[PDB]
């Protein structure tokens, strides 16, 4: 197969800059690609080279409103797995039918939905000549990460999976950790509230990185100040 | 002559809690009253005691959606006056047929479109039993506003009349001046971003404060991040 060549490529426009996930869960209240839509628009006009947005639904409006690039996930529970973030081949297809251009999942070390293998969900998102973004927990599963193919690695799962560092605030170590071992880029995601922390993580070498519900989700944004009275 | 009695009064209600103030014109990408409501809804959830919002049309979907208390505006720009917060009777009746608690208004020493005074506008608020909020840019407006009958005040308009003091940050000193000068509430509302300028606002004596952009202004909050980078 080709295809014609595009002069901007999304790992090299998200280097130094910020990624804005655009999230709303059917229990909050902006559940609605609608309101994901115009989010994601907001972020573009504030200066975020990419968006991170779940469901093919959100995904698509999110597309056809910004022309940002996007990481899609789809987040969905089976009864066999803790994974939850992209668990199976399912998902994967579900997701090849967007225009997204990168596709992050679950590499966690735990055992997905009908035992499937990461492997094969990461060659099929590059059969379709997408890229395929690792979100971990841990340092070691950001080396299996690489190992595996996946062309670049978040820290998205750190402080919620069981064994991995419990935490209310950034993992920088993880961070840090991996920007010592790893030579694909390596995205700080998790917890980053303030501008300080998002320059910090970038100051630690991340290649890039994701700030969602500081930004997007106005209920956690005003739990922040009501918290502080 | 009479109306049932209710437990909650709005003022009480507000007191050392926070006031979230919801508002996208139409130049903003969050430009809707649906959407409006939803950021109403989460801001609530996240514990907000009351919201502050613009138009008629937001106004009557919060008020349904959220039950909340509202301060009202009408934001409307007139050829003969630099006043735009709810500059003459017109903007008051209009949002006497909603059921908002409280209005506020632009009650700084500026001329008025139609050479309309504030005294007539608070009188006739108080003519059908909703409060008053004086929106002040200096500590002279407000003590006038309190001699007006106004049932309080709010820093709203601090640097953003070209006689106030000119700041990109919470103007504290306004704020200090007035708690120990005028006796009606003093109502902090003007940039802030962070939930230690909120404390800091209610540690200064503010009765209450109001908190916009910084929660329900996305492409704003972003800007922020953006900024450090
Ligand atoms: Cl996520
Ligand atoms: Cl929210
Ligand atoms: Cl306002
Ligand atoms: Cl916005």
């Amino acid at each position: 197969g080709s295809h014609h060549h595009h002069h901007h490529h999304m790992l090299d426009v998200v280097k130094g800059n910020l990624i804005v996930s655009c999230q709303a869960l059917s229990d909050e209240p902006l559940h609605s690609s609608f309101i994901m839509g115009r989010m994601a628009i907001a972020a573009k006009q504030g200066g975020a080279a990419a968006i991170r947005a779940q469901g093919v639904n959100d995904i698509n409006e999110i597309k056809e409103v910004t022309k940002l690039p996007i990481i899609g996930i789809i987040k969905r529970n089976y009864d066999d797995s803790e994974i939850y973030i992209t668990p199976t081949m399912k998902e994967v297809d579900e997701l090849l039918k967007t225009d997204c251009e990168m596709i992050a999942l679950d590499a966690t070390k735990r055992k997905r939905p009908n035992g499937e293998n990461v492997k094969d969900l990461v060659d099929a998102i590059h059969a379709k000549g997408r890229l395929a973004m690792a979100d971990i927990s841990t340092l070691e599963e950001g080396i299996e990460a690489e190992k595996l193919g996946f062309d670049c690695v978040s820290t998205t799962l750190s402080g919620y999976t069981p064994y991995s560092k419990q935490s209310n605030s950034v993992d920088f170590e993880l961070l840090e950790e991996l920007v010592k071992t790893v030579k694909i880029p390596v995205i700080c995601e998790g917890r980053i509230n303030t501008p300080e922390e998002l320059k910090k993580a970038l100051d630690l070498g991340a290649y890039s990185a994701v700030v969602g519900g500081a930004i997007t989700r106005p209920q956690q944004i005003t739990k922040r100040f009501t918290d502080i009275l």
